[PDB]
């Protein structure tokens, strides 16, 4: 039932939501560290030992 | 008993009724979807499942 003029608006919403989950993960930071932009290991020194 | 001048008028009525059932099915629509013009399946997503 949904027309193609409906699917244009639903696609406009879907691309805006996906641009938003690209933005909020692309530029978010704790102390200048992009948490979700790239994959890496953060190592925590939790002890006096090496 | 009916004369042929009668059958001309009855045929005029019958062709007008058939033009009307051609029109009201040719151009009727819910959200830009011609329901009776062509034969096809409308699938309803009635569940979260695919």
């Amino acid at each position: 039932t949904n027309s193609q003029s409906d699917l244009d608006s639903i696609q406009a919403e879907i691309t805006q939501r996906l641009n938003e989950i690209d933005r909020v993960s692309g530029q978010t930071q704790f102390n200048g560290v992009k948490v979700l932009a790239q994959d890496n290991t953060l190592t925590i020194q939790v002890g006096a030992n090496d």
